[PDB]
């Protein structure tokens, strides 16, 4: 968590350095030389950040797998620092569980909650992820956006159990048809 934040901060500081070099007073050839080195640093930093996130997403999906069976549906709570990380967890879980539909909520301080969901390919085209996240998040007073296969949303509540119960009812209503 903190390690990821520091990594992110490092990148931001670097980004700040590129702008300082771009707007700096110096000969242009010199500017070009320093900018090339700085951009490369930025790339390394960005990759490091990506590696850290991907890894912590991997930790989570695995913990989740212990918690659940590779069933038709996974509805659960995970701690996620960012929406991007949570979305990654959903994608990995769905890579590892090809026949499962997934919706996850991550509690945030200030009573803010994020949602990401994905629908398995095997599942019927009628079942859509956007409406799934919209029912869950709209119950939490937020909003949702996405496509038929995947969607994301945000809401604000401390009653997570109610939202999870709606998430499962909505899914099972679509999954158990015929």
């Amino acid at each position: 968590s903190r390690d990821v934040a520091e990594a992110l901060r490092l990148s931001k500081d670097i980004g700040r350095l590129i702008e300082a070099v771009e707007t700096a007073v110096m000969p242009q050839w010199q500017r070009r030389e320093l900018l090339a080195t700085v951009k490369m640093l930025q790339r390394r930093a960005n990759t490091a950040i990506r590696k850290l996130q991907m890894g912590q997403a991997a930790k989570k999906t695995q913990e989740l797998l212990e918690r659940h069976s590779k069933g038709p549906l996974i509805v659960d709570t995970v701690s996620a620092e960012s929406l991007s990380v949570l979305v990654k967890v959903v994608r990995q879980l769905c890579e590892q569980a090809p026949s499962t539909s997934v919706l996850l909520l991550s509690p945030q301080p200030m009573g803010k909650v994020l949602c990401a969901c994905q629908v398995a390919q095997g599942a019927m085209p009628t079942f859509t992820a956007e409406a799934w996240a919209l029912a869950v998040c709209s119950h939490m007073g937020g909003k949702a956006w996405g496509s038929r296969v995947v969607a994301q949303g945000t809401g604000s509540t401390t009653d997570l159990e109610a939202a999870l119960s709606i998430a499962q009812t909505y899914a099972l209503s679509q999954l158990l048809e015929h």
